[PDB]
């Protein structure tokens, strides 16, 4: 009876086996606009993709995973709220079964079609298990998606995604350059937070940049024929592996921008 995203294992069960989801700095959150103010202090952020090296796609039963190479320090996250660098292990998506939901962060309560996390570990604690044990252990990128024109650059990852239907299956994912999900703008909102899954630890410094970038239909509708079940199990599609905004508590979000 494992954690998932059903009616008797979804996100309001979650805190029975992971007590820290009623923490004091849980993700994701509403980011009210009109709250968040400017820090001038904050740097640009700092996207150095180029030298990526992606490896495999995997679905775990809970999203897919574009893994990299993390063994050097290829493609790294710094500057904004950082201090020190950060390097790119894997991204996923989180999405809906609508267009109207599927995002994890809100902005005003709005909800987007998807959010897609680039997960970056901090690299003076060695290694990502160590890494998540701390609260400036993660830095997580999000990017809201909208439905409307396509995105080249996710293309390739939806043409593979027939491939690892089922949980536990992965494919070879070699040569993806991930420049190819950003938005033209780097302006961001910033806050502590959390993993938006189990086992929900409190280590991510969330940048939540404030331009979405635009799929098509057609690119969403690929996501919603994944399977949460394994090969050979009742087929339950993979939608709305989201989990609705957290308490603020005592926190403030930080916008990069006026
Ligand atoms: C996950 C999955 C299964 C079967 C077909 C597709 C298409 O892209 Se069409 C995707
Ligand atoms: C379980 C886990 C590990 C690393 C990152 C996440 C998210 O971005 Se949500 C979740
Ligand atoms: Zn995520």
């Amino acid at each position: 009876h494992h954690w998932g995203y059903g009616k008797h294992n979804g996100p309001e069960h979650w805190h029975k086996d992971f007590p820290i989801a009623k923490g004091e700095r849980q993700s994701p959150v509403d980011i009210d606009t009109h709250t968040a103010k400017y820090d001038p202090s904050l740097k640009p952020l700092s996207v150095s993709y180029d030298q990526a090296t992606s490896l495999r796609i995997l679905n775990n039963g809970h999203a897919f995973n574009v893994e990299f190479d993390d063994s050097q320090d290829k493609a790294v996250l710094k500057g904004g709220p950082l201090d020190g660098t950060y390097r790119l292990i894997q991204f996923h998506f989180h999405w809906g079964s609508l267009d109207g939901q599927g995002s994890e962060h809100t902005v005003d309560k709005k909800k987007y079609a998807a959010e897609l996390h680039l997960v970056h570990w901090n690299t003076k604690y060695g290694d990502f298990g160590k890494a998540v044990q701390q609260p400036d252990g993660l830095a997580v990128l999000g990017i809201f998606l909208k439905v409307g024109s396509a995105k080249p650059g996710l293309q390739k990852v939806v043409d593979v995604l027939d491939s690892i239907k089922t949980k536990g299956k992965s494919a070879d994912f070699t040569n993806f350059d991930p420049r190819g999900l950003l938005p033209e703008s780097l302006d961001y909102w910033t806050y502590p937070g959390s993993l938006t899954t189990p086992p929900l630890l409190e280590c991510v410094t969330w940048i939540v940049l404030k331009e979405p970038i635009s799929v098509s239909s057609e690119q969403v509708l690929k996501f919603r024929k994944l399977n949460f079940n394994g090969e050979g199990e009742p087929e339950e599609l993979m939608v709305d592996n989201w989990r609705p905004a957290q308490p603020l508590k005592n926190r403030q979000i930080k916008a990069s921008f006026k």
